[PDB]
């Protein structure tokens, strides 16, 4: 099942791409709607069965972007309603993650810190006109997401699901931090798509398939989570200092309420997409958030 997915790919890649011989090919990621393979040792082709957003993104970023940090450049695309393929070359590197940064010196940190402090402060500065059907509204699709509960399961809901859900309208409706500057984001800028070189220094980034404009905020969402698939808070403050004029009170308050939204938005992913288990592990996290002490 490894070796058979692995042949059909290798199969749709030379039908689509007619000069394009595969000589190897892995799985080397997949989220729950896609599969990336790493082919030839050489490039990276992402697919999906249903891109076309994240293509304009890379040729977008590679005209205007000022910066030796390494991102995604499409050299083969095929975008269809049923099948979607990009493919570029693999970005060499190890991906951040705590355990490195653990080992690394003061000043080897520092460093990391101030090249995406200077990486965001470069792309947040882009003139975006170019790319402007790429708006996001964040608070909006919050707001359309709950409609969409309310036409479907919510009736159903137990009170104590439902009152985390009012809970956290009564609190979007309050806050302030989506009324700031807009500006193009990764909109995914985890460690795990934050790539280093032999020095530790930031020498690539990907998956910009989430990326549009949207509120300054959003890239620091994961850069400041305390978890254990990211770094920590004082990674997110540091960077955020380095960054300079952003509020880091706001910034803060837009993780948390993005955090809140959690469960909410798996459930939401769950009834999108008419997969159960989501709707499940939504409640569930509710219940285990609801008796945290
Ligand atoms: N070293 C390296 N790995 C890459 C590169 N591009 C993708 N990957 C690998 O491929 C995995 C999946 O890639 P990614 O762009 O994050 O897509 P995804 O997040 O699973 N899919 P989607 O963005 O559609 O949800 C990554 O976790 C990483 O391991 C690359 O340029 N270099
Ligand atoms: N894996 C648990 C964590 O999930 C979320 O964080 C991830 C976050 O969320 C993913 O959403 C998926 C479900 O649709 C999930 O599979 C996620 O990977 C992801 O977008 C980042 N690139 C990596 C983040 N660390 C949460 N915001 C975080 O609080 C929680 O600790
Ligand atoms: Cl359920
Ligand atoms: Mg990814
Ligand atoms: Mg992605």
């Amino acid at each position: 099942d490894n070796a058979t997915n692995v042949k059909a790919m290798k199969y749709l890649i030379e039908h689509y791409f007619d000069n394009f011989k595969v000589d190897s090919i892995e799985i080397i990621g997949s989220g729950y709607d896609s599969v990336a393979y790493l082919v030839n040792n050489e490039y990276i082709f992402k697919t999906k069965f249903s891109y076309a957003k994240e293509k304009a993104i890379y040729n977008f970023l590679n005209t205007n972007l000022e910066t030796n940090v390494k991102i995604p450049n499409i050299e083969y695309s095929y975008i269809s309603d049923e099948l979607s393929i990009l493919g570029y070359k693999e970005i060499k590197g190890t991906f951040l993650t705590p355990e490195i940064y653990s080992t690394m010196s003061e000043e080897e940190q520092n460093l990391l810190k101030r090249d995406i402090a200077s990486f965001l402060r470069q792309m947040h500065g882009l003139d975006y006109t170019d790319i402007s059907e790429c708006t996001i509204d964040n608070k909006q699709n919050v707001l359309e997401e709950y409609i969409l509960l309310r036409e479907t399961i919510y009736n159903d809901l137990t009170d104590i699901e439902k009152d985390y859900i009012e809970s956290f309208m009564e609190r979007l409706n309050a806050t302030t931090v989506f009324e700031g500057k807009k500006c193009l984001c990764h909109n995914d800028f985890s460690c795990n798509h934050l790539l280093l070189d032999g020095n530790n220094r930031l020498t690539g980034i990907i998956d910009f398939g989430d990326s549009g404009i949207i509120d300054e905020y959003c890239d620091f969402i994961y850069l400041l989570e305390d978890s254990e698939e990211e770094i920590g808070t004082n990674f997110g403050e540091d960077i955020l200092r380095m960054y300079g004029n952003i509020d880091i009170e706001k910034a803060k308050e837009y993780q948390d309420i993005v955090e809140e939204y959690y469960p909410i938005e798996t459930i939401v992913y769950g009834i999108k997409n008419i997969k159960q288990e989501f709707i499940e592990n939504g409640r569930k996290e509710i219940y285990k958030r609801t008796y945290k002490d």
